[PDB]
């Protein structure tokens, strides 16, 4: 197909949205991360099959704080959070 | 915004798709994922800004046939060329 490509638009689209408000336009903060993620997932979070797991990714930003990330960064954490909420992933039967 | 979880839902779309196809419906394949990945990235690999970040992925599914992988890691690969591709990130001025 090529939807693909309109997905990673969408991605960027929201990255650089939130790439300014509060400090450098350039990257996202571990802080700032914190929020950016959950602000989005917000509805994911509303009912998570896996909190444990996310539980890692919560708390491993609280560790570092001045820390800092890159574009591809966010789009590893979207996709453990959306595993996590998502059991389309977990079948076995 | 919330548009971040459509393109969670579309990127899913395209894997669940070529999830069939050839080997088992659950988990893609090392030879397998090398042609979803340029199949759909066939429109950036036509300009690739970074053909040498490219090449170590291409590469990398050389090495290993046998290999596999997970639907997160294909969302990291899809960030690595569009990167590779996308200047919007290599920005210093």
């Amino acid at each position: 197909g090529s939807e693909l490509e309109t997905a990673m638009e969408t991605l960027i689209n929201v990255f650089h949205a939130h790439s300014g408000k509060e400090g450098d336009k350039y990257k996202l903060s571990k802080k700032q991360l914190k929020e950016l993620l959950q602000t989005e997932l917000s509805g994911f979070l509303d009912a998570q099959k896996d909190v444990d797991a996310v539980d890692k990714v919560m708390k491993e930003l609280d560790e570092n704080g001045d820390g800092e990330v890159d574009f591809q960064e966010y789009v590893v954490l979207v996709a453990a959070l959306t595993v996590a909420c998502n059991n389309f992933f977990w079948e076995n039967s």
